[PDB]
């Protein structure tokens, strides 16, 4: 019920994004590695806290890692032959099929061999969000658990970025599984979340990273009206970043 | 030259005007096709050097036997100065592969003894087998592979091995260039330079699309044959023929 309240130490830039989101409402944070800058459209907007929905798969993702759930030896895990309204998710997966296609039984399964204790500590650790697992069951789907656009980009960056626990082997396993695109000019990493209530979408996001040959971004665009789907939030992201140079 | 008859369903290709002033062949390997297409199939088959293209053999030796691993690729620069200023800096499988730095795996390849050597290009069909006196045997020297054969061999070694899946993924993953909507592409390039003249040039690589894999190398011989025109002409062809 309380937002990200948290002040920013850091060189900061107001930006002016109104153009690109068009008819659709949110906000979008970028965090430059090299400047140690944030660059922000919307600031207050930026620090309203939503569920993180599917984002929250980075997160199932390093845990299942960190705990060994899953490795880089064997990161496959089972279709149940229940049938899904996907295609893509009716067939077995390994992390980078799942993450690619956002199959949600496979992060759900991941969370099922989690214990509550190791996932509070990591949010605490992490300073993620409300860090409000509720009744622990779905909890990152339109559910208790909420963190804000500017806390995407703040907890991304440091999980990845942080002399931490997390090992350097899960680390890249864990951005290989998030890579998108990748040229001459960059590699970009992310993923999409949609939320959908009452037939309507109501809660988008693109949170990721850029890696150029000057610099390393960490961003994160959130839509809450218009047409705020996951999709829309990429396409916004995408259009910002070549807007502002980056890519 | 390589003689052994293909076994396998082929299309002869003309992708003459894309090579245009430039000469040499072309030859891609689809999976689930099981099926060859072969621009100018005499070149095809005579056998070069495969200079940098031979890194990719010397990173799978370098996992295989524990030389570079998955928690550690890593090697220090012994702060010599290169020509190159992607080499005048410490390097791992990555870096290494993607900056062609050759003292990475001239490193790797002081480490392997003959005898280990001799029998995976014996497993691995490669070429002409020819180590001669085993120094830098790879660097426009004893050893020689045609274009048709650096497809056949490099999808063997992937697909068919005692070779990990850990290594090939991690082999893999240094070799991707460029990732889109549509496709991965991976590859990798190899330049040979004798009496001040470019005279092999080489790109080796595949392509994952959503529907299928493609193994694939362009071998270069003359007009500018240096690896990065073997790298253009290959995804021009590559564009050409759909599978991008
Ligand atoms: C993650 O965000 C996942 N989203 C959902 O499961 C939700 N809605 O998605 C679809 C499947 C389209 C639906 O209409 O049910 C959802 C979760 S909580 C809530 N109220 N709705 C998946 N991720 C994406 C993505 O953007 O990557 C999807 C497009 C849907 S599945
Ligand atoms: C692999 O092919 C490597 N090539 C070389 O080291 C050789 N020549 O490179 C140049 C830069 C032209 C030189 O003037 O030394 C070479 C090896 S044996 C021989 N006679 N020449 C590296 N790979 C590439 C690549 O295409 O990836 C290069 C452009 C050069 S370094």
């Amino acid at each position: 019920d309380y937002n990200y309240k948290k002040p920013l130490h850091n060189d900061y830039q107001i930006l002016d994004k109104s153009k690109i989101f068009g008819s659709n409402s949110g906000s979008f944070v970028m965090y430059s590695m090299k400047k140690d800058k944030y660059y922000i459209y919307n600031e207050k907007e930026s620090r309203k806290r939503y569920s993180p929905n599917s984002t929250y798969k980075i997160y199932l993702a390093m845990f299942g890692l960190d705990r060994h759930i899953i490795n880089d030896e064997n990161s496959r895990m089972s279709w149940n032959h229940k049938h899904y309204p996907f295609d893509a998710w009716n067939k077995e997966q390994d992390l980078n099929t799942a993450m690619q296609n956002s199959v949600n039984w496979y992060f759900e399964r991941i969370s099922d061999q989690i214990p509550k204790n190791y996932t509070a500590t990591q949010l605490k650790q992490l300073n993620y969000g409300n860090k409000n697992l509720g009744s622990y069951k779905s909890y990152w789907m339109e559910d208790s658990l909420k963190i804000s656009n500017l806390e995407q980009v703040i907890v991304f960056k440091n999980m990845m970025e942080q002399n931490n626990h997390f090992s350097k082997k899960a680390k890249n396993q864990l951005s290989s599984s998030l890579l998108i695109k990748k040229n001459e000019k960059y590699e970009l990493y992310g993923k999409t979340g949609t939320g959908i209530v009452n037939g309507k979408y109501n809660n988008g996001w693109f949170v990721g990273y850029v890696i150029t040959n000057h610099d390393k971004y960490y961003f994160a665009t959130h839509l809450s009206d218009g047409k705020p789907s996951g999709k829309n939030a990429e396409l916004i992201s995408e259009k910002i970043l070549k807007e502002m140079g980056v890519l």
